[PDB]
RNA sequence: UUUUUUUUUUUUUUUUUUUUUUUUUUCUCCUCUUUUUUUUUUUU
């Protein structure tokens, strides 16, 4: 938690854009049909976790960039 | 006290052959309406 916090902390000091979609989720009982639509959302895990893949990726790109140029 | 005679079931067998699923019609034809076309993002 506090790992992402901070994270998030920095690199929105840098500032991202941080913006969101109309999705909604869809529950199908035995019958496979429909008891009910929810719309879903996003949670503070999806964040930390969103952050956390992103620098880890971004480390990634950077070192196979530095390492293979072409 | 009533003798004698009036044929019967066609003859024949020791002939060659080098093709081939089907088969043969029916004309040109007014697709109705918020749009450019949205788009990153993350959890599968």
């Amino acid at each position: 938690t506090d790992i992402a916090r901070h994270v998030r902390a920095k690199r929105d000091g840098c500032g991202a854009l941080e913006l969101e979609g109309v999705e909604v989720c869809v529950q199908l009982d035995d019958k496979k049909n429909i008891h009910d639509l929810i719309p879903k959302q996003p949670l503070e895990v999806h964040e930390t976790v969103a952050e956390c893949m992103i620098l880890a990726n971004h480390w990634v790109a950077k070192k196979i960039w530095e390492s293979f140029p072409h």
